[PDB]
Formats: structure tokens, sequence, C-alpha cells
């Protein structure tokens, strides 16, 4: 591989400091990019997923148009449910889908052994080999993948949800299954996320997006076991196989009930969601972890003139250590490249203007 | 009015020590209760609402089947934005809808100037006074509204969103407008709640269901100002009025990042989401205020010795002061009325027992 040029993603990550803060966007590769929508056109989601060159190209486009401080793959957090042996119907603009949830305890009979699912998720290994060749060590590329409690919610509930009811249910009603489910997840996540930075990439991304529909006492029993395992393991794996770790980041939306504990999980980075103060997040993390986020993404809709303002803000709450700018949740679809690019821009300003 | 004589709600909501710790549930009229499937099944939603004798039928069923220690009033939040002129379509099985949402500044000119909105909610008073009435002094009578915020949300979204993006885009990119909207519903909400009061409720909840979509910058702006004016503006009324205050609850879900706020807009009670842990929502608020809560609905999924257990912790949490027991969240069609009854019996025995 290409030796990295441009690490202040790294750097930061590990706790370092640099030069200026580093930025970059959830789903910064998505639907807000006509060239996105466009080279997507000709396949189906999980298609598209499948093709080395496409899942690249998708990973590039971003790159072109905005100086992002790193590139993250373009993949699904579903692909690993798909690849543990449930089939998905993204279907004419609607989103994820299994039109066959897991509904009881049975429903884990149809579902591969997790040591086998790397093998299932190759076509992923190829476009992030791909991608860290053409990139050119311009920036690092982030790997990722969904927590287990995440991928979860999505394989019961069957899509997306508001309460998450059903999924629920089960850590109420059938504690065994679920620990059961959430223990395959870990045991298949672990070999993909080896995998992923074996084929080259330089960082990894935990996304424990329904996070928040659990209390304090349901989370520490259900998902914050699982989430110290990935890592743990993953770093493990890696240092048995001769590699560099790579800085691990967990983002926990709506998890403000259980930032303490994330700080001590074993990641070098916690993501945040725009709910919280960063100076309180701050004083839960302690000044041991880098902490990543976490404009809210409606900002952008915004003047560019105010997301300026509103990033402004924000550096000077973060303060210069330990902090990788991004958005606290992913890029909606009606947005405005142009105001992307304010957002980048106004991130690289402002911090080099506050450390002078 | 009858003389009421089940009042631990009350003291528990002014901050007065009681004998036991009184305990509600949100949606305690709700689909769960097969008896309310029957009674709504001979109307529709809203035409039910316009029923004094439907509405107080359903706000008794609970009380039947429990010994809970407050009524809320049958209404649905919607009631508001519908008198202020905006049409509803609850339609087959998918819950709350407006076809024509708010989308351009133009569309404020559709609504009723809001002081016209309280003779609009006449059958709303009506049920109430009737409930007052037949009740017959065993516990205390809750009215309730939706907060400006959240209405707002309703408006503009057409309905229930994951996101809440239309609803912030005017946030962002229409202040002025969504100002005038959030000040609109602040002046049609004010005499709802004083005629609520009027007609005979004893205490009053605003339900700012969707502040958790809101940072605490766009919450600070656009949802604590007008939440400090309805309790202002209500209390000043029921003063000249010669009219007795009532204990007040703002109930803000997802709301962790406001709680110190809250606890200073003039409500007695502070209701919490179950993703806040009592002994930190303690720390949050101070001991000024009473909470309210927080037990996660679907606790109810577990079986009945379960619930019992969760309850246990959760009043060994809260404390035997200025507290009053709910859900963290409305109930959910799909439980079992048995397992409410052990969750309001767990409440009442454990509290007493904490108390020896």
């Amino acid at each position: 591989f290409p030796e990295l040029k441009n690490d202040t993603f790294l750097r930061a990550a590990w706790g370092e400091e640099t030069d200026y803060t580093p930025v970059w966007c959830m789903r910064q590769a998505g639907r807000y990019l006509p060239e996105f929508r466009e080279t997507r056109a000709a396949q189906d989601f999980f298609s598209t997923c499948r093709s080395p060159e496409a899942c690249c190209e998708l990973t590039l486009q971003p790159l072109r148009r905005f100086p992002l401080d790193a590139a993250i793959i373009f993949s699904d957090i579903l692909v690993v449910p798909q690849a543990l042996g449930m089939e998905v119907t993204m279907v004419p603009g609607k989103g994820p889908s299994f039109p066959e949830p897991l509904r009881e305890e049975q429903d884990l009979e149809r579902l591969r052994d997790p040591e086998v699912v790397a093998s299932e998720l190759g076509y992923v290994f190829q476009a992030i080999t791909l991608t860290r060749q053409r990139l050119a060590g311009r920036v690092p590329l982030i790997g990722f993948a969904g927590a287990p409690w995440t991928l979860m919610t999505y394989m019961v509930e069957g899509g997306g949800s508001s309460t998450m009811a059903q999924a629920k249910r089960w850590l109420y009603q059938r504690p065994q299954a679920s620990h059961q489910l959430l223990r395959i997840l870990t045991d298949a996540l672990v070999p993909y996320l080896v995998g992923q930075v074996v084929a080259g990439a330089q960082a990894l991304q935990l996304f424990e997006s329904h996070a928040g529909h659990l209390g304090p006492q349901l989370f520490n029993k259900f998902a914050l076991p699982y989430i110290r395992d990935v890592a743990k393991q993953v770093k493990a794996r890696l240092r048995e196989a001769g590699l560099a770790p790579v800085p691990m980041i967990i983002f926990a939306k709506d998890g403000h009930f259980a930032l303490e504990e994330l700080a001590q999980a074993g990641y070098e980075v916690v993501g945040l969601d725009w709910t919280v103060a960063p100076k309180k997040a701050r004083e839960c993390v302690g000044k041991t972890v880098t902490l990543q986020g976490n404009l809210d993404p409606c900002a952008l809709y915004a003047s560019e003139e105010e997301i300026g303002q509103l990033v402004k803000q924000m550096l000077d709450d973060f303060g210069p250590h330990r902090y990788i700018a991004n958005l606290g949740h992913g890029l909606y679809p009606d947005m405005d490249p142009e105001h992307v690019g304010a957002f980048v821009d106004a991130v690289h300003k402002h911090s080099r203007l506050l450390r002078q």
C-alpha cells in the first residue's frame, strides 16, 4: 500500500496534537450527491455493495468535492445480517428491509455459523483494498460495521422502528436467546472487522445507532458487553496476525447515559450525537479518549455563513485537543453539497485560527 | 365538584411527604385495554374525542382495573392543531395524520387566531367536567396538551418522523416563521389549559414528546422559551380568575440535556424518560422539583415478578421524596393489562415497604 500522506485524522484519533482539526462526515458517500444517485441507478442497493469498483467509486466521490481528512468505505451495516443468511429487499425508495425478520428463538437456526461470515463478505475486503490503492495515501480509509445490539434491532424489527418494541421485547421476554443472537453477531463482527484491516482499512468505526432506545440498565446487560468484546477481540487478533492495531471509534447515537462507560470500553474515539453538549461530553469521557462529532446534520440547512458560526461555536466548545470534527448523524439525502463543503472549510479555517 | 378523597398524587406533586408513592401511567387509557378498543370501534379517532360521555368512559376504564392514583383525561395532543384549522385523517390503523402539513411560511395563513381555539375545544372541557363529576373525588384528574415545539413537529411533518428533518429545516431556514408558529401555538395552548382547569382538571401535563430531536442550542431558542411561557401565563390567568393554580408537569422525552433548565421553567414536576438514571436526574434537577417516571414501558413485557424487581430498583434510586411513579413513555398497545396491574401494585407495595 502507498504511504499515507495526510494522517491528521489518525494522529487526532490516537490523542496526538495536530495543526488543525481533521473532519469527515458520516454518509459523505450518500444520496445528497447527484453523482452518487447516478452510479447507484445502474444496479440496486446490495448489488452495488458487491462490486468492488462501484464501492470504490462511491467512496472517492466526496473526496473529489471536499478536502475531507478521511474516506469511509461505502457499504451498509446490513451486509453482516445478510452474510449471516438473512434476505434483504431494499425496495422502491423505502430503505432497509428484512421481509422475514427474526421473531422467535427458533429463527436463530436460519443463520450461518458466524465463523463463515468473513468469507461471505470477500467483496467488501476487495473494495477496501482497491479503495486503499486508488486513494494512493491521500488520507486514511475507515472501515466500519454496525454494533451487535443495532444489528439485532434490524434483524428482529425487519428495518427501522420508532420504539424498538419488538427488539426490546426480546431483551425482556427472551434474554437467553437475545444473548445468543448478540454473541453470534459479535463472533461474526470480529473476523469481519479484522478482515477489513487486513484488506487495508486504517481505522474502524462501530455504529451503535439504536443505543438510545435502551436505558442504562438494558444497555449495560445487552449492548455494552458486546461493544467491549468487539474491540478486545479485534485488537487481539490483529496483534497475533503481526499487524498494527488501528484507531477504533464507538458511535452510540442517543447514548448520553453510557458515555462514561463507553470511554472505558477499549475505543480510542467516542463519537457523539448533537444532543450532548461538547463540554459535558468532555466531563463524562475524561482526558483519555478522543471525541468525534457532533454537528446537528440539519444545521447544514442553514446559510453557509450560519454553518461557519455554528462550527466556530462547536470547536470553541470541544477545544483543540483530542477532537475529530464530524456531524452528529449521517448526512440527509436532501442536503446541499455546497453546504457540506462550507462545513469542511469552516472546520479547517476556524481550527487553525483557534490555534493562533 | 366532589371533595377529592385521595390526593396523594397532588401532595407528591407539590413536594410534600406521603405515605406511599403515587403512580399513574401515560396512555393508561389506550389500545392495550380490550374495552378501550371496543368503545372506540363505535366511532373514529377524533369523533370519540368529541363525545364527552365517550371520553369520560375511556378515562374511567383503567381506574376500574387498577388502583391508579390519578386519572388523565382521554384526548389527543393533536386536538389543538385541529382546533387551529388543520385537517386530520387518522386512518385504517396508521395513526396521526395531517394530509396537508404546513410546508411554507404562507401556510400559516390557514390557521385560526389562537384566541378562538378554546371555543373550538369546548367538547374537551365538557368531557373534563363530566369526568371530574363521575370520578366523584376518587383521585385527581390530570388535563394535558402537547408542547408548542412538539405540536409544531406534527403540523410540519404531517405526523410521526424519525429525524424531524422538515421541522428542523424550518428552525434553520425559517427561524422567524418558526417563532411565529410557536407563539401561535403558545397563545392557543394557554387559554386551552386554563379552560381545562376551569372545567375541573386538578393538574396539567405538558407533553414535549419530540424534545430529543433538538440539541441544547435549538431547544433553548425554540422549545424552552415557549415551555416557560405556557406555565407563567397559565398560572397568571388562573390567579386572576380567582382560581387555585394546579401542579404542572413538563415531560420532555429524550430531553436529558435540558433537565437543568426544565427544573427552572416553572413546573412543579419534571417527567422523565427511561434513558436518564434517576440518581443522575436528581443531580440535574436539584431538591426543588418533583420527578415523575420513569420505567421503560417495554419492561412490562417481562414477568410480573421481574416487573416487581425492576420497580423495587427504580424506587430505591428515586427515594421516597418528591417522586411520582410513572413509565418513561406511554403504554404500548400490545401490552398485558395484568402486567400494568403488576406495575401499579409493586409501586404501592414497595414504596410502603421502603418507608418501613
